[PDB]
């Protein structure tokens, strides 16, 4: 009833483990991620994450189903989700500049999705706290209304507050190196504490906020698109290269001088700095960040 009735139309590209396609399901556009049989573990883990109780949120990618498709020779392992025509936040920020209102929209919805991810919800159909672990602009999508939704949950960790355990045994350093928190880079992260994974998501989100803010154009003035640490490391940096910059030299992305001329940019810059603390225990929470950008948004 699902993979049976879906026609693939266009190749999007390979992920860590999957190949992504644009497909058609009942005349509607969907995204389809296809794995070989030897990638059964990645496919299953990812399907498990996206089928978490109470996960659905406007700012989290809309999961449709997991399925199998036998073509006659081999079996494909399918995941299916909503299609988003604008693509990644990364793509978006390269194409366009944003207004003040538009900057706040992208940062607020991102913060809102992450806060929902991080929030343990109680009750019968309770939702466990989840940490993403590969948060970045390429793993966030922009919807038709100009709001973000978070994607690429396959590396996430879920926390059972009952037994105080995480649902997988985490091998260290899984995400994108450029966006790794200092405690991840120098290998001092305490992984017996689930809050540690939340604090590393926040550091990465700060970097994403910086990527957004650069493209906020006020009166014609803006910076062009760069990734964080574009000025400090090569395109595919190693962990040792990041560690020397982030941990040893203790550098962060530069806050432009002009961001003091506007209140929105001044608040966003303040937020970034409180995501970038070398000490994860003193960083803002996604919920705290959500509240601040909410109050900012109504001015
Ligand atoms: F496919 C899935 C099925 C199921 C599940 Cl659980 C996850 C995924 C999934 C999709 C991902 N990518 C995308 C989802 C929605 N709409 C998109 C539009 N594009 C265009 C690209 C052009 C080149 N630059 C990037 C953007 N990509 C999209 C990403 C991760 N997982």
């Amino acid at each position: 009833t699902i993979a049976r009735t879906i026609v693939l139309q266009e190749s999007i590209g390979k992920g860590r483990f999957g190949e992504v396609w644009r497909g058609k399901w009942r005349g509607e556009e969907v995204a389809v991620k296809i794995f070989s049989s030897r990638e059964e573990r990645s496919w299953f883990r990812e399907a498990e994450i996206y089928q978490t109780v109470m996960l659905r949120h406007e700012n989290i990618l809309g999961f449709i189903a997991a399925d199998n498709k036998d073509n006659g020779t081999w079996t494909q392992l399918w995941l299916v989700s909503d299609y988003h025509e604008h693509g990644s936040l990364f793509d978006y920020l390269n194409r366009y500049t944003v207004t003040v209102e538009g900057m706040i929209k992208l940062a607020l919805s991102t913060a809102s999705g992450l806060a929902h991810l991080h929030m343990e919800i109680v009750g019968t159909q309770g939702k466990p706290a989840i940490a993403h672990r590969d948060l970045k602009s390429k793993n966030i999508l922009v919807k038709k209304n100009g709001t973000c939704c978070i994607a690429d949950l396959g590396l996430a960790v879920r926390h059972d507050s009952a037994t105080d355990t995480i649902d997988i045994a985490p091998n260290h350093r899984v995400g994108t190196k450029r966006y790794m928190a200092p405690e991840v880079l120098d290998d001092s992260i305490n992984m017996k504490h689930f809050e540690s994974f939340k604090r590393a998501d926040i550091y990465a989100m700060g970097l994403v906020f910086w990527e957004i803010a650069r493209r906020c154009s006020i009166g014609g003035i803006h910076e062009d698109y760069q990734l964080p640490y574009y000025d400090l490391v090569p395109s595919d940096p190693s962990v040792e290269e990041m560690r020397k910059v982030v941990c040893e030299q203790k550098l962060r992305p530069n806050i432009p001088n002009r961001w003091q001329s506007c209140e929105a940019l001044r608040v966003m810059a303040k937020i970034m700095r409180e995501c970038w603390y070398a000490n994860g225990a003193a960083r803002l929470t996604a919920l705290r960040i959500k509240k601040t950008l909410s109050q900012l948004s109504q001015q």
